[PDB]
């Protein structure tokens, strides 16, 4: 037992889930088509289909994640993450073998409650664990990091994977490396709850702003891939290679406007960012090749990491000044933006593509943004 | 011969806004010897916005020589008016005939370029630089007023810009021979007709909506100014230099890039970015913090309009006939309606709600407006 395995296996837990998470964009619309037969334009028809498969994962996070916390108080912290390592087991080896599209909604509800039972557990376990106050924020700042580097090698891994080795091949790569995870985790060892935060404004407007920066990049999941199968006609191994920009730009973004946005104030950093999603997402459906996708997908990683930089301090500051608050009361709000968007995004998006077309839809979320981008006046200097 | 007509109207434009600008400093002072004098200077925009539409038609049935030269006499006339005028009812009588003389020199010089530069891309660069020519002669306007009333007297810097003015009329005379009628045999789209595009609507909208955002700012800082941050007089003028500055170098520099980037991002980013700017304005303390801001106005009012001046030829060119007169004519009108709105109605909408507010309203209108800018991106022809 030691304070360093806690680590290692949220750090392992956290990659895993958003390896999960991203690592089927491009294997479901392909799976779907090559069971039916550059090809086709029946895509169309399935869309509604595929859009409403993708939420499943954010509405059932939505209705497990006020059970689990009473649940972690009653029976301790353990044996909920031990959870999360069997659920997510479950799922990678159910969308291995999974053929039908049945299973696979099944294989994305699972992965939400597994993913919720093992964020909550996990962020539980290692609060408990360090207790000095000042190593607090280097444990969480480690932990939360490795979402990225889970981010940035999950979507094109399974396009790669899928056109050379197998269907089966990364599901049971991540599995392997999912029960490495229970391995090391069998040798271990109060105020203003969340529904109060969202009765003032200054914390809903921050909330929707993170929402809809993120509604971007969550209604380009499901979408993209077959709009670049119907019109550019890319092979099927590049599906996954044209979400990289979104990804380290994303992380370049985020860093560099974590240092630098405290200089310009964080509201104006907000805007800014919300104004070039909102231009980004504009300019993504006029590309006809796949080079066209670098500069919009890079302008919207960079965005939404501006937003997401300079808006979890302001939610922090907000929180301490009005409210009594804990170590994870800015993670849950900012939980709930992330899952409400996912949630609302595909379900809605697919019936959208499906009765008008799929630049509609992008103008449709630029404008959004735009039109929400005034509304960050309000957080500067709250009483 | 092409080249000469863009200094033609590079002196044309320089010498008629600069007239505008020179009188601020030297009238306001001379009088005493405030809504009374802020009356006085939107007398030009809204006499020039009246002789628009009767301009445009008429350009077809004369050509664009006796306009322009109209132009110049009715100039040179303002200038010696004010030049020896000693009241209140005499400068503003001169303060109308400069702004007819400015509506015939502003859309007949415009209708000229458009017609002698036929590419895209090579109209772009020419009114960039015409552009450019305004910007100079905002900036170097008021400091030569200032400058020779100061030291040498007030009926100085009048007979001056009468000088320039009969030289730049001998260049015209020497250029292009304004002597007879010459109609055009293509029969231009009418005024009303043009209207019920929604292409030209959204461009026409969008120079407005800029140009409001500018024109209200100009005169309502200094009260602001005064009121909160106690700055001298002298730091009153240097505050909106950023703003001509930034001007100047933008529309000098984005005519080339408006091509290759595309009219319609261009014009995107300079509506956001002029939202922004104004929405940052009323949060300044001191005058160094009014620096960043206006030069991002400056630099915002350059990208919208250099996007959207050669885009109304290009429309015209698309869909209606090829005659540039009415088009260009609507150009102006949006021009003149935010110097029109700004002086008279300034003063009273910051008495009644406050300048944060205003500040806040304009920057939202040009934010919420920006998105309508992606409609221009293909506008589809006509049936051949
Ligand atoms: C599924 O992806 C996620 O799940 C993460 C990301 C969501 C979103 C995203 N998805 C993509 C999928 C792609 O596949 C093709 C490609 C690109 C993207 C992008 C690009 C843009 N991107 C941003 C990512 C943000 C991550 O969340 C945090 O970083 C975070 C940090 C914190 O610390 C401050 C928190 O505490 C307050 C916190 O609270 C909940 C969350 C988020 O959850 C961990
Ligand atoms: C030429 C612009 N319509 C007016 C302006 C622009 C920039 C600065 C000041 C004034």
């Amino acid at each position: 037992a030691s304070r360093q395995l806690v680590l290692v296996v949220v750090f392992v837990a956290l990659l895993l889930d958003n390896m999960l998470f991203t690592v089927v964009v491009p294997i479901v619309p392909t799976f779907l088509y090559d069971m039916e037969f550059q090809g086709t334009g029946f895509l169309e028809e399935e869309i509604t289909r595929v859009g409403v498969l993708f939420a499943s994962k954010a509405v059932m996070q939505l209705l497990v994640n006020p059970f689990v916390g009473p649940l972690t108080n009653r029976i301790g912290y353990h044996i909920p993450m031990f959870a999360g390592f069997v659920i997510m087991f479950l799922s990678t080896v159910m969308f291995a073998f999974s053929g039908t599209y049945t299973l696979l909604f099944v294989a994305r509800t699972l992965q939400g409650i597994g993913s919720s039972f093992s964020s909550v557990a996990g962020l539980g376990m290692l609060a408990s664990v360090y207790t000095d106050d000042h190593e607090r924020g280097r444990a969480m700042g480690t932990a939360l990091g490795g979402l990225a580097l889970g981010l940035l090698v999950g979507a094109p891994f399974g396009s790669v994977m899928y056109e050379f080795v197998g269907k089966s091949a990364p599901f049971l790569i991540l599995a392997f490396l999912a029960l490495l995870d229970g391995a090391l985790q069998l040798c271990i060892l109060k105020g203003t709850p969340l529904f109060m935060l969202l009765k003032d404004p200054y914390i809903l407007v921050a909330a929707g702003s993170i929402c809809f920066a993120n509604m971007g990049v969550a209604i380009l999941e499901p979408t993209l891939p077959i709009w670049m199968m119907q019109t550019m006609c890319s092979p099927k191994w590049q599906l996954g290679l044209a979400f990289l920009p979104a990804s380290v730009s994303y992380l370049i973004g985020t860093n560099l406007f974590g240092v630098l946005a405290n200089k310009m104030g964080r509201w104006l950093c907000s805007l800014i960012g919300m104004l070039v999603v909102g231009t980004s997402l504009l300019c993504v459906p006029l590309a006809h090749n796949i080079f066209g996708l670098i500069g919009p997908n890079a302008g919207l990683g960079l965005a939404i990491g501006m937003v997401d930089s300079s808006m979890m301090p302001i939610m922090g500051h907000l929180v301490d000044l009005r409210h009594t608050s804990v170590y994870g009361s800015v993670y849950a709000i900012a939980d709930v933006a992330f899952c409400m968007g996912f949630a609302i995004g595909p379900s809605t998006g697919g019936a959208i593509v499906k009765a008008i077309g799929f630049p509609w839809l992008m103008v449709i979320t630029g404008v959004i943004n735009i039109v929400y981008a005034p509304l960050c006046y309000y957080l500067r200097s709250p009483p």
